[PDB]
C-alpha cells in the first residue's frame, strides 16, 4: 500500500540556479517514472530553496496554556488581516544543527522560555509544489509564568489559541498544524508531563 | 496593537520573473518599543494562491488521496511521490470553490456534492505569500479510479481510496507530510463525527 515509487524512479538532470540571494530559486530539470510504465520527458519546475526549519509549540501542561510569539511577516501582507502573525517559536536549521537544538535555543531567544521535555509533533513540507522547505515541529514543556527580529510574547489558554485557529486569527501553517495536533493530543500530553 | 498602517512598503522589486516570481519587499515597520525599524528587505516567492479539496465520503468514512511527484520533496523525503489532497492554483479570475470542484474531477474523477470551508492558511509566510484555502467536499469514494492529471500540465496522478482512520494514521506515521494534507486530515479527525452527521 502507499506510494508507488522511490528516489530511484526519478532522474534529476539539473538543478539550475535562477536566483542566488539570501535564498535561492532553482530550476529542477528532471524525468520521472509514470504510473502506467516508462519515464516522462524532461519536466522543469521552479523551486524556492530556503533550507529547513525547526518549530516549537511551547505548552504549559500544568496551566493548559500556550506561548505564542508575534512578529511581522511581510509576505502575509497582501492576503491577511495583518502582517504581524501569532506564531510558534521557530528558526532555520543551519549546518550541523539538529531540530531539537534549534527549537530549544529559539525558545530561549524568542520567548525567553526554557524548554523542559519535548516530544515530536510532525515534520511537514510547507508547499512542495514550489518549495523544498521542510519544517519539523516539537512540543516543548514550559512554565508560562517565566518572563522574557522584533517579537512580542503572548501567553494564552490552549482553548483560546485553538479557537483562534478555528476563527482564522491564527492561520500560518506551522501554528495551525501544531495547535490542531495539540487539540488532538493534549489530554495524554498533560497526563505524561504532570505524572 | 499594530496594523498595516504601521508598515511602509517602500517598494517591491522583481528579482526573477518566470513561471513564478521572486520579489524583494523593501519596507519599514513599527517596533513594539514604539520606534520605527530601519529599512528591511525580504525575498518573497510569489506563486499566487491555491484551492485544496479534502474528498470525504461520509457514508463510508473514507478519504480519497491523490499520489503524484513533487520534485521539491526529493532532498528531505524518502520519496518525491507524495500522498496529497486534490489541489490547484487559482488563476486570475478564478475562485476557490470552482477550482476545488474542477480539480476534484481532473485529478481524481470525482463529482463533488456539498462543500464546507475548513480553513485558509499561509504555507510559509517568512518566504512566500502563498495562501491555500481548504474545503472539504462530499464524494462517493468508490467512483475514484485510475490515473488522472492533465498531460498538458505533465500531471501523472494515482488515486488512493482509504479509510479516514488509515489516512490519519499515515499522518501519524509521517507517510502523509505535506502541509495541506496534514491540516485537512487533522481537521477531519477533530470534526468527522459532526460532519458525518451533517451529511447523513
Ligand atoms: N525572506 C527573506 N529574505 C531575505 N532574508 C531573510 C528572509 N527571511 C529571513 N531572512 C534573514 O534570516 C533572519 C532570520 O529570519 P526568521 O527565521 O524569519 O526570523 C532574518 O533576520 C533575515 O536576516
Ligand atoms: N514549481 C513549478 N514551476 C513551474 N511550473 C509549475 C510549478 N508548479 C506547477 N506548475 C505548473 O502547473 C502545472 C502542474 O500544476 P500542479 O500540478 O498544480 O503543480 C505544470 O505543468 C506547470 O505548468
Ligand atoms: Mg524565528
Ligand atoms: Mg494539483
Ligand atoms: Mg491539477
Amino acid at each position: 500500500q502507499g506510494i508507488t515509487f522511490s528516489k530511484n524512479d526519478v532522474e534529476i538532470i539539473a538543478r539550475e540556479t535562477l536566483y542566488r540571494g539570501f535564498f535561492s530559486l532553482d530550476l529542477y530539470r528532471f524525468r520521472h517514472r509514470l504510473f502506467n510504465g516508462g519515464m516522462s520527458g524532461e519536466i522543469t519546475r521552479e523551486i524556492f530553496e530556503r533550507g529547513h526549519a525547526a518549530v516549537l509549540l511551547p505548552f504549559d501542561p500544568v496551566r493548559d496554556e500556550v506561548v505564542l510569539v508575534e512578529q511581522i511577516r511581510i509576505a502575509a501582507y497582501d492576503t491577511s488581516e495583518s502582517p504581524w502573525l501569532l506564531e510558534m517559536v521557530a528558526g532555520m536549521i543551519e549546518a550541523g544543527e539538529t531540530v531539537e537544538d534549534v527549537a530549544r535555543r529559539e525558545a530561549l531567544e524568542e520567548a525567553g522560555l526554557e524548554v523542559g521535555r519535548t516530544k515530536p509533533i510532525l515534520s511537514y513540507l510547507a508547499s512542495p509544489g514550489g518549495t523544498s522547505e521542510r519544517l519539523s515541529i516539537l512540543v516543548g514543556e514550559v512554565d508560562a509564568s517565566t518572563a522574557k527580529e522584533d517579537i512580542r510574547v503572548h501567553v494564552v489558554s490552549r482553548e483560546q489559541a485553538y479557537q483562534w485557529v478555528e476563527e482564522g486569527k491564527i492561520d500560518n501553517a506551522a501554528s495551525v498544524i501544531a495547535l490542531q495536533w495539540l487539540q488532538l493530543h493534549y489530554h495524554n500530553l498533560r497526563n505524561e508531563w504532570t505524572k
